[PDB]
């Protein structure tokens, strides 16, 4: 699914992440722009052969099982295609978990890139929320 501008902000703001961990919507909405241009079934192949899933780009070297991915944790507990669904509850529940292991949304490295110090409220504005 490809999800609206603001049909993302409402259903990230449904599933908790709305100043989750002090991070406003804007900037969850910001990543998702960046990392997968708001589709949930993009993938992408990084060098030392994880991959990386979903709306939010999660990555298979920590964070979930993709079965091809050696020497890989599954701390998010998920198969990998979890977080491809039309349903964002997946990603959103390991992205909590991620933006919470020390060091916030500089995790996501376009985050950080693209977003950090910008205006991302201008990402809802014009939202009903
Ligand atoms: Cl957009
Ligand atoms: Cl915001
Ligand atoms: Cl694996
Ligand atoms: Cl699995
Ligand atoms: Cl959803
Ligand atoms: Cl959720
Ligand atoms: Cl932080
Ligand atoms: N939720
Ligand atoms: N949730
Ligand atoms: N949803
Ligand atoms: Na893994
Ligand atoms: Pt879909
Ligand atoms: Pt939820
Ligand atoms: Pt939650
Ligand atoms: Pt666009
Ligand atoms: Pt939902």
């Amino acid at each position: 699914k490809v999800f609206g501008r603001c049909e993302l902000a409402a259903a990230m703001k449904r599933h908790g992440l709305d100043n989750y961990r002090g991070y406003s919507l804007g900037n969850w909405v910001c990543a998702a722009k960046f990392e997968s241009n708001f589709n949930t079934q993009a993938t992408n192949r990084n060098t030392d052969g994880s991959t990386d899933y979903g709306i939010l780009q999660i990555n298979s070297r920590w964070w979930c099982n993709d079965g091809r991915t050696p020497g890989s944790r599954n701390l998010c507990n998920i198969p990998c295609s979890a977080l491809l669904s039309s349903d964002i509850t997946a990603s959103v529940n390991c992205a909590k978990k991620i933006v919470s292991d020390g060091n916030g949304m500089n995790a996501w490295v376009a985050w950080r890139n693209r977003c950090k110090g910008t205006d991302v409220q201008a990402w809802i504005r014009g939202c009903r929320l």
